[PDB]
């Protein structure tokens, strides 16, 4: 099938970045146009990819079945409800009714997905030590944080905290075994771009947290940022190894973390906490997503995007 | 010996459920009679099982020695001081002096037990990867949370927080390796009922926390509930696999988590946080413990309770 | 080379203990003289060891290269910037300018060190399961906590919280796999003194936390102390096994945890939280570091200190 499921990282990153710029509109009015443009592009890409995945389900179902039952590849399916919710979050600025439908569909969908598949892993004998990949964060962590912030947008703050807690504790519970595995077992080049997902947890976490707690930059938020930056520095040092075999579209795996660096930066700035660091983070993350967009346009022009 | 040590889960669940109903007496006065009945039954069962275990120690000591030195079976011994403290907590409503004696005996006992046995594991060569079982939560986590809430009942809030922290961090430190093990290694049917202990940590944690913090349903409490419900949903989906080889008395392993869902629900309700979810949780957990009681009466009638 | 890198634990422990006594000066004025004496001795030892390590770098570089590339021995190098910062913290009482230079040198140095080496481990194939040692806490955890408290001393509280969060989450993320490894694999006698580093995380954590949060002994601080004491009790029970093959200078590995027990005790006492426990902790930790000093003087007199 021409669209790899991981390509949903593209509308993910663009949508999350739209939301970051939305949050600067009262500081700088021109930010709203930037936000609206990113949000429209993200939503358009999302519509296309959803329609493609619907085609995959109807006409390439055995491919979906295999990816679903894989103890590694199943995780990327979580990008579908994650991006559904982020597009709902964008659309809320124009039509809260349609936004709320998408947010609930994505929330119910992700929770059903993890409840069916993530739990099934605990039966043993399918997941192996070599299945311990960064992509596991998507259904386990990122999906819950996205529900948390989306439900908060709709006014469901206490429900949002339930999802937030599920994501935060799931993160802390998985990461220890992931990092140990990475230390011992060299992740093969074909999977290395997924190291970008390692950037996500702390930044997604703090972004979701600030979405639910009325943007109060408190001790927890600062603690999360600190570990987030540690991981950034580690991944920056590792970047040449990450791309040993060349630049590829899989690098959009970094975009959840990058866009969430941008979003959380707007809240730190608004709160007058570490404004200088905030400006750095916001500019850095925009530049890197900008480079992702330029490499993507390049690939599309050369006919090297779709399978 | 006719009584398996794990049968202490029975008075555990009944006692904790008594405490949950106790907490509804000011909302609904009739809750006190329900609480008192459960508490008396729990205490009676506890007396019987303690006397049986005393008989085991005196006359079947090599069985106790073997269970103690086992890197898997040692954990169930922690049920003894846990239930001692919970019975003390019940009895506090009638006789705070006797209650305080039981609470200190259970606290000193559990701390000595873990200090002797849990630490010894760090010498290596005895505990194996296959020893990584949910039962490890009992001495490591549940016992500290029970001390925390019991000491808070007696007015020792800051000491309670020390025990609370020991339990909470011990939980977060063990669970990562447990879930990885479950993913890789299929837990054999003879141990699967112990999957019920996986329900316990977040719910016991929040119940203990709310016992020490004057029932303030805050961000931490909501975060814990969220992960607790995630685990519930996972265990509900796994339940047919859990009971693949049939229903058994080991299912009382679920009762710490179920009773703590009930207890924490009363505090969320009192705090006007997620009242609807609270009512669901309280009813659900009571119904499931009710089913445990019905299956137990059935087994006793058929002569299939004691070994 | 005559000085093992681990000997930097000596000025570490003495320096941290100086800081603990400094914090009692307003309660008991004579504490300042004790603090100043420990601080001068710590600083003198530090100067000597730094000059020795400079000699090692210039004239024994291949030894440094090998220790740096080792997935186990690299960690002890982090003691160098850690102690640089602690000596800066001492010197702040006399010369804030020189203190600030040392604190930034140690902060930049430790962050560069971990960014280069800790991240490199994630490439796989070098670190092995048997590399999972307590010493990993030094670059990963202790160095960040030391930056946190040192930057707070200089007035950089929000930056301090970033370092604090990096250390705290790094701790929680490593400890699960460490304790599992210790359970399964018996740590060989030649490394067992490093079990003392297991005492460090919770106590260093709470000490750093209280340094940044204006000494407010809150729920987090109490939670940390509780797990800290759990680990102390475990290590006390394990102590005969730790020293199975005899007392050795490696036991200074305990001093980060002991000195941080002392420091945090002063803050709990100041806050009127668990004063009795605080007095116990402060006396205990001073006595144990005192014994370390006596065994060290003994070794120096017998010519058994330097390699
Ligand atoms: C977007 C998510 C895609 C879902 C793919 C579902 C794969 C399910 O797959 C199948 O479901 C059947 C029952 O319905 C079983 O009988 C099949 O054996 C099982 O493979
Ligand atoms: C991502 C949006 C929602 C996910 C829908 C997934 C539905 C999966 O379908 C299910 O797969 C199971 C296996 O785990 C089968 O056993 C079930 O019979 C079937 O319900
Ligand atoms: C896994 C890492 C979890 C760390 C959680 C940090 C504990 C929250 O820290 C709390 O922040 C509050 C608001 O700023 C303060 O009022 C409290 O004093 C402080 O304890
Ligand atoms: C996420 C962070 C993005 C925020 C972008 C802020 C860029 C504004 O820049 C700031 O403008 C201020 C007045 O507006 C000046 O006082 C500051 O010195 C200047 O740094
Ligand atoms: C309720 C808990 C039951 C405790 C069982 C204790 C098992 C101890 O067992 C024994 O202790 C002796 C020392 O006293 C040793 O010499 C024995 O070799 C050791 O097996
Ligand atoms: C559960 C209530 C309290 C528990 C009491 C346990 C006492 C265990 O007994 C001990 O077992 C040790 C091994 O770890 C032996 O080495 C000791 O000599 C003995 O003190
Ligand atoms: C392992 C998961 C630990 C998460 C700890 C959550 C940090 C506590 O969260 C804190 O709650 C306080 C009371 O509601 C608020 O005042 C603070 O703003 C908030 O930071
Ligand atoms: C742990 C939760 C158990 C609490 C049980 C509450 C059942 C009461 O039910 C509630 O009664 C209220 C007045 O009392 C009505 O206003 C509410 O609509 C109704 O839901
Ligand atoms: C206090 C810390 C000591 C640092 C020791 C550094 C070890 C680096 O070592 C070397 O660096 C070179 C590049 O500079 C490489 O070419 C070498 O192959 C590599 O071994
Ligand atoms: C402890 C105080 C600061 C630490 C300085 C460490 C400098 C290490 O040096 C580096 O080692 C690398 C390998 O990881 C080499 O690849 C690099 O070329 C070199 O920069
Ligand atoms: C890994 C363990 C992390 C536990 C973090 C504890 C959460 C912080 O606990 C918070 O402390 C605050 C200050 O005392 C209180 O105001 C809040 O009510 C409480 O939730
Ligand atoms: C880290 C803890 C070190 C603090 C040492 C405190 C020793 C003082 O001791 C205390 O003195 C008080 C008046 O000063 C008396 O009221 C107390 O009863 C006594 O315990």
């Amino acid at each position: 099938f021409p669209l790899p499921t991981g390509y949903f990282d593209i509308p993910l990153g663009l949508a999350a970045l739209s939301l970051a710029w939305f949050h600067l509109e009262n500081l700088f009015p021109a930010a709203r146009m930037v936000s609206d443009v990113l949000g429209i592009v993200a939503s358009a890409v999302w519509i296309l990819f959803i329609l493609m995945y619907a085609y995959k389900l109807r006409y390439y179902f055995e491919e979906v079945r295999a990816e679903y039952h894989s103890p590694v590849r199943f995780s990327f399916i979580a990008l579908i409800p994650i991006t559904t919710m982020l597009v709902g979050d964008i659309l809320y600025r124009w039509n809260p009714l349609i936004a709320e439908v998408l947010i609930w569909i994505g929330t119910i969908g992700q929770l059903l997905f993890s409840t069916l598949r993530v739990s099934e892993l605990w039966q043993g004998g399918v997941f192996e030590q070599k299945s311990t990949h960064p992509s596991f964060y998507l259904p386990a962590v990122a999906a819950n944080f996205t529900s948390a912030s989306s439900l908060a947008l709709l006014g469901y703050h206490d429900l949002g905290y339930l999802f937030f807690g599920a994501g935060m504790i799931a993160w802390i519970i998985f990461e220890p075994v992931l990092l140990q595995h990475l230390r011992i077992s060299s992740l093969e080049p074909q999977f290395r771009a997924t190291m970008g997902i390692v950037l996500a947890p702390a930044f997604v976490c703090v972004s979701a947290y600030l979405s639910i707690n009325h943007g109060e930059v408190d001790t927890l938020a600062k603690i999360l940022w600190g570990y987030g930056f540690l991981q950034l520095f580690f991944l920056l040092r590792l970047f040449p190894w990450i791309v040993e075999k060349g630049l590829n579209i899989g690098l959009w795996a970094f975009s959840a973390g990058l866009a969430s660096m941008a979003n959380s930066a707007t809240a730190f700035y608004h709160g007058n906490v570490l404004q200088g660091v905030s400006i750095f983070a916001f500019v850095f993350s925009n530049v890197m997503i900008g480079l992702l967009v330029l490499m993507t346009i390049y690939k599309l022009t050369k006919g090297q995007f779709f399978l």
